[PDB]
């Protein structure tokens, strides 16, 4: 625990996994549009950034007209996002604060908090946890989250991507005249036999039915953080578009901040129907391609849950069922 | 090895395959009626390339399980007759015969990390004959200074960042130079032209015929270069590449030609260092197994800028 602890400083105390976050524009629009929406929630309020970073997300906060924002960062990093509101002119409204929120003093309750807390899968490796500590002990009764909410996604896939790799081997004689086709077998085995989940970048056209969502997170509920612990998931129909080997499931998120239309709030996506994101999408492999036909029936059950060894890294429980074929499950973890 | 990660990779970079293709295609006059050992056969994949050449035997010697594949790709070309796969480490494994010729890709990032070179070396010592041929005979090291037009968009991103979102912050600059280059890693990836400040200067050669050689290994490769500026930049450090050469053909994983899987081995100063044409640059480089682990590669850079004092800085990957 103490050697894992001592990584994440490492890596939120250097630049890159920062730099990562804020290149992706996706996701750094949608903070600032869902933070800059809410200016009637915000302006004259307090807002608690949980994990601030650099504290460019405290910052949108204060030019959406918050009165007090407490940029709350437990890595190395703090420093620079001290040095960040300064250069902004922002320090007298702008309070960065070292160390984790758990331990944190606040001068008051909060009327907001404010995190990118998203992890990959949504919950590999997550902020989740001190997102919903910092709700119990600071917010006010009634208080912001921003996003609200957070929605999860799957869908069955024929990844054009995996095909290629698999075929590679078949298509060595048109290339250099030594003939491996006899290595299809063996690479099967290699790319989708392990119980890995794969982070990759997935587009449309690999998606083989309609996407389901298959469970919902409000931040705002007292005892989700109990549910995280029994494990986020739900249940699953769909039917396929058409022919196409089945490889397995991809699973994506996205959130959801107030404010605006009732019906139609902002939302962030990792969907692989919508503009790429550093999350891309988690994928989990069948061990070996099932062929499906148009109108196929898929149906089946997803449980993101703790690993016994590590909490913070993602499990995934899988069942499913392919239109005739017996029910079968498959269990995934992040490496 | 035994994944097919690392194969595929292999057989995929196209101009690795292709050079390694011709290579020994090239040589079929050496090649002909000869005798051939495949050192780390993997897949088989150069072995049969040698049976094409006209070589009437080929062993293919591979420790790790992918053997069992390679068995399979040679009896599924017809050649099992003149194509055998041996399992096992070439240093114990038994052949019937010594050889005419070597074959063997043992090339690693920085030419020298977790490489197969200790191996090629002892089956040259056992198994070759005597002058017999090896695909490739010899690697060459280059070094050349450079200015890393992608370390200097990463750098810049935070000068950017008032622009794509109003919120200035340019003071992470300082803190990201010292984070992507006060380290003391050795850093893979591919450069182009653009990046290399001055002419690539050969700095040392590796003869695989010598008998030697692996001791000298031990007591790192290496040597001086001397050069001087194109222009006025950034200096942000070194690159360091290799090519290998098959007696006649020359496979280079120079930032000057097309790229490979090897992209080339950065050494970062640990800040830029303004430098102008003609700023003559002197230094030393040498190649080293790591105290740790003598297959993880250390590299020990000496370097003098025109004026500024001589500086030492020591990598490991
Ligand atoms: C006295 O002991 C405790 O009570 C205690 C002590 C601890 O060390 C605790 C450590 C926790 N977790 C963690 O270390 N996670 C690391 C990976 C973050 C996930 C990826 N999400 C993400 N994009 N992060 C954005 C920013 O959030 C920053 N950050 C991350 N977590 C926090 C946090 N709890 N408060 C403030 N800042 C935080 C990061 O540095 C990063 O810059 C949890 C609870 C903890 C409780
Ligand atoms: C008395 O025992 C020893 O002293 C000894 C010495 C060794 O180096 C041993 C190495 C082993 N395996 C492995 O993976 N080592 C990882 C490093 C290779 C990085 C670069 N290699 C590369 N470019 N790939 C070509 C192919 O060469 C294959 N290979 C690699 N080495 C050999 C070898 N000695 N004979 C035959 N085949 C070999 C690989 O499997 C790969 O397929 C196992 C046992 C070994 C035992």
């Amino acid at each position: 625990k103490s050697e894992r602890d001592q990584l994440y400083y490492e890596c939120y105390s250097d630049v890159s996994v920062h730099e990562e976050m804020i290149a992706d524009q996706v996701r750094t629009e949608a903070y600032r549009l869902g933070i800059l929406k809410n200016w009637a929630a915000l302006r004259g309020k307090t807002v608690l950034d949980v994990g601030a970073g650099t504290g460019i997300l405290s910052i949108f906060c204060a030019q959406a007209g918050a009165r007090r924002v407490y940029a709350v960062e437990a890595s190395a990093i703090w420093q620079q996002a001290r040095e960040v509101v300064r250069l902004n002119g922002l320090e007298d409204r702008v309070h960065v604060l070292p160390g984790p929120v758990e331990t944190v003093e606040l001068p008051e309750r909060v009327d907001a908090i404010v995190s990118e807390w998203m992890g990959y899968g949504l919950l590999h490796e997550s902020m989740l946890s001190s997102v919903l500590h910092a709700r119990t002990k600071w917010l006010k009764e009634g208080g912001l989250l921003l996003p609200a909410s957070a929605e999860l996604f799957v869908a069955p896939i024929s990844d054009q991507m995996l095909e290629w790799r698999l075929g590679f081997w078949s298509q060595v004689k048109q290339h250099y005249g030594v003939d491996m086709s006899c290595m299809e077998s063996f690479a099967t085995r290699c790319l989708m036999g392990h119980s890995e989940i794969v982070v990759q970048d997935l587009s449309g056209e690999d998606v083989l039915a309609r996407p389901q969502r298959f469970a919902q997170l409000e931040l705002a509920r007292a005892g989700l953080e109990q549910e995280l612990e029994a494990g986020v998931g739900g249940r699953f129909r769909c039917s396929c578009y058409g022919s196409a080997p089945l490889h397995g499931f991809a699973v994506w998120f996205q959130v959801t901040f107030p404010g605006g239309d009732s019906e139609k709030p902002l939302v962030l996506s990792t969907s692989p129907l919508h503009p790429a994101t550093h999350w891309k999408q988690a994928l989990l492999y069948l061990n070996e391609p099932v062929p499906v036909e148009q109108d196929t029936d898929i149906s089946g059950e997803i449980t993101l849950l703790p690993s016994p060894d590590n909490p913070r890294r993602l499990r995934i429980l899988l069942r499913y069922k392919v239109g005739d074929h017996e029910e079968k499950t498959k269990d995934f973890a992040m490496e």
